[PDB]
Formats: C-alpha cells, structure tokens, sequence
C-alpha cells in the first residue's frame, strides 16, 4: 500500500 493503483484495489 503506498499511492497509485495498488491501494485502490485490495
């Protein structure tokens, strides 16, 4: 989890 599309998903 950081910033971008990574932590949008799960």
């Amino acid at each position: 989890s950081n910033n971008f599309g990574a932590i949008l998903s799960s």
